[PDB]
DNA sequence: TTTTTTTTTT
């Protein structure tokens, strides 16, 4: 059904926008269709524009066709008509061809390799690939689009837009009101989200107690822990929801019974998602090691995360160069892209702490520009957090968290604000 | 490899518990290892155990098939050796021959299938799946992968987090109250704990007090001296452990039968341990020199450290940054991050020391911005003790203590106090 | 009724809004969603809004052959080069 | 006497003890020893342990080699065994 | 070899 195709490529325009990226020369057959194919994708690809019948004429005569393959582009030429179809049905239709033509050209390239290097050495050629590279070609094979978004039209989407305003399919709530409150329903999907504070001050603690709300609320997390081990995070972990003191622990306060039971009892909750700690050495994994954990984590244990939250995401390599090749301001932007570049493509909340210079250790106020390892960061930042702790306040039990950076809302509103940081439980609490 | 697969199947247990499941009757071959894995499959249906040689044999015995395949998985099973290769490569080799073979018999099926369709719709028979089918087998061939560790789950793994909580895993005692008391049962293997101190105030003294200290209590100690030769740290370790005055070693005071007599006092305590002293010139040690030394010689001397001591963190070399940079802060925290990583790879405690700033060698007090030569150290340093010297507590014979970070406990509640420090016996001492 | 208050209007042009991954667009690529809007659309833009310049990739410089004043400068130049060939 | 280097590296544990960090690959020749020491140096690397026999004509040996280079390769797997003498 | 950057220290 390739007539039926191009002719709705040619006279119809939503259709041809549609699908035009999955049009191939490969999937048409080797006679009159792929030659008018190559002659409407020259046009396109020289023009940009769909060909008219004259102009596909006028191609054709200026072409370096025979005579067998000029008549049959001419006589395909003259039976493009355009004729009344369903718009989806079209669409489902040219997805089904597709998918098969695609299988065939598999198929077809698997029985070559295998019968050339069923032939011995000497018969056989090396022009072919040999076996090894069977599974990429069938994996290609599979691994079609299918579905290609080129903008988001002002006008003509709207409909989506006001659905996505009252669904609020971006926003992701927190636990905490304070900060639903002042981010307008929580952080979006593809965001990066940084708390800065100064060195053994509450970041990592900050970053779990967040991990555990989101695990509370049915949200696959996974932690991306630098400078701890996984048991140790995961002992924070487990102090923030089974309500045990870290020192009892450490003391053995807590007998395996009550450990078990409380294990249990929030085992049972459907409300709960799985959380996965994965430590890297320090300043050793990459933006596509991560990429590759997170297929290693769906294709084995079916763990598609969420929210990822990074810990100290300065000690990572760029993916892109060297590691220390570059000084600290260029390769941390870098990270932060990447980091920013995962975050939207798996659609998930990215959370992360940012380390501080000496110039603001030990004070009562902190600013943007006092962020240490680059200023490539707070750019790439959708949202920062200071979480200034002086000897006062930490008498208190509490910390100054300040909205130094804030997109999802005006950081002048609720600018200053206290909250009830328990040192032992590793996890935060609202002064409220 | 089906050798190796089928005598590790047949003798290992560790390898046959951890891949069983992850094996098929058609994984092997048409000829005699299908037969042999299917009597071994066989075998363990009967009776839920590993089979033996004798076993095989009889089950070969009592099974009925052609001479010639008889003769072919009589001969297969006499070679199945015991072999004790890696587990590691063996699991992963295992992997990819499995991966290897359920992509040649997709393969297969997929040129079978294609035969199949490319014949008159006569001579074709039903059974054989349609064209349509062969998408979804390459699934099947690309779905083919050994369950392995990716992360830590929280929840499906809380049985040996509590193993490791009860158990004191990832734990050195220290053989001092404060000490085991402030880190909450000593530190912990793969971390970085460090010494802040001005010039000339005991940062060394320190670091070989706590060698010797290990030493004390069956600990191996892998001592790395920067600045002093390995005589004189044999020396300080000896006046720390023989309670002889510094005076008395080199005025001559000390007498060789004393020394040896003490010598064999302390080699008859069993519970002493075994430290060496390797000396590196000013800045040039590296990590790959750490790992290359003690790999070649702990074959040559079966001497594996439990404890690793590097005197002067300030003035090592760094194994990434391979020219000399000037900027301090970007060289100091790569070096620390290289000790870190070792560190964790070892799983072994790394102890340091460090130097304060210029500002701080008159100061009573030393704050973390106090430090020198960098930033990233603070970062990367689970454990920070400063040892603040002053006149009046140099003439009390004491010296203060300072938990400046620490990642094993709360640094506000013991945070300040004494030590009494024996500079003629370069020992430490617990006030009481 | 806002919306179609506003399609009601003549005066009215076109805003297409295209998003791109931070660090994974070019001027070449900026020239490609061009012809893709012009292709696929009808559109074709009189005035281009880019958020910020430097985080997008050279055409020329492989990846970061190059310090920071030679890319970003580079960026720039290759986008004035985009808006005077538009 | 590549023959025996490589026989007492995969035989003798003392031997690799004192003799493999001072080992490359290029100590031999552009032969099959070169792809043996490859074989043998790619192994360590993986497994930070010296190959078996097995663990190197099996599971390796198998990769990317030419016929001639490959049958030089297994005959001197095959001309490997321990000799006995001081180390 | 020009630049841009974060940084420690006179
Ligand atoms: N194991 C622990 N037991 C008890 N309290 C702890 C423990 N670890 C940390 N704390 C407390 O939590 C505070 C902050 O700890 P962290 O979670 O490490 O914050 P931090 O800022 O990430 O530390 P770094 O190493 O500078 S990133 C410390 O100052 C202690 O008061
Ligand atoms: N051989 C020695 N004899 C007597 N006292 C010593 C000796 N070595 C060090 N001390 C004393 O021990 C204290 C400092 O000793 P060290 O630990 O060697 O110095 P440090 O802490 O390593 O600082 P550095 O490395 O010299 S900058 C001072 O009070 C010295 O007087
Ligand atoms: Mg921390
Ligand atoms: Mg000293």
């Amino acid at each position: 059904m390739v007539e039926i195709i191009l002719s709705h490529l040619i006279f119809d325009q939503a259709y041809f926008s549609k699908v035009w990226p999955y049009m191939d020369s490969e999937y048409f057959e080797s006679g009159p269709a792929k030659n008018t194919f190559k002659l409407i994708k020259s046009h396109v690809n020289e023009y940009h524009s769909v060909p008219s019948i004259n102009a596909l004429n006028v191609a054709l005569e200026n072409s370096s066709f025979t005579e067998t393959e000029y008549s049959g582009v001419k006589t395909l030429i003259s039976k493009l008509a355009d004729s009344p179809e369903d718009h989806s049905w079209l669409v489902k239709e040219t997805e089904k061809y597709v998918q098969q033509r695609a299988m065939f050209n598999a198929t077809s390239k698997i029985i070559e390799i295998q019968t050339n290097a069923e032939l011995p050495p000497e018969k056989r050629n090396k022009k072919m690939p040999d076996v090894g590279a069977i599974p990429d070609i069938m994996r290609q094979a599979l691994s079609i689009s299918f579905d290609s978004y080129v903008g988001h039209d002002w006008m003509d989407d709207y409909e989506a837009r006001w659905l996505s305003y009252m669904n609020k399919a971006r926003k992701v709530p927190f636990k905490l009101r304070i900060l639903n409150k002042i981010t307008k329903g929580g952080a979006e999907t593809g965001t990066l989200n940084v708390l800065m504070a100064g060195v053994n001050v509450g970041k990592s603690l900050g970053l779990c107690s967040l991990a555990a709300d989101y695990l509370q609320l049915g949200h696959n997390v996974l932690y991306i822990s630098m400078e701890m081990a996984e048991e140790v995070c995961a002992k924070r972990i487990d102090a923030n929801m089974l309500d045990v003191s870290l020192d009892d622990i450490d003391d053995g306060h807590i007998s395996y019974a009550e450990y078990k039971g409380k294990m249990e009892k929030w085992r049972e909750k459907s409300t709960l998602g799985r959380l996965i700690v994965k430590q890297y050495p320090t300043g050793g994994a990459d933006a596509n090691t991560f990429r590759s954990l997170l297929n290693e984590l769906k294709l084995k244990k079916n763990f598609v995360p969420t929210i990822i939250i990074v810990d100290y995401l300065g000690i990572c390599k760029s993916c892109r160069i060297r590691v220390y090749s570059e000084n600290s301001y260029t390769t941390v932007k870098a990270i932060a892209e990447e980091l920013r570049a995962l975050a939207v493509e798996t659609e998930t909340v990215l959370w992360t702490a940012a380390q501080v210079g000496k110039q603001a250790w030990d004070s009562s106020d902190v600013n943007m520009s006092d962020i240490a390892e680059s200023a490539g960061l707070p750019a790439t930042a959708d949202f920062m957090l200071a979480v200034i702790e002086t000897e006062e306040l930490a008498a208190a039990e509490q910390q100054l968290i300040k909205q130094i950076k804030s997109r999802y809302g005006d950081k002048n509103k609720w600018n200053k604000f206290l909250m009830g940081v328990q040192k032992g439980n590793q996890k935060w609490v609202e002064i409220e």
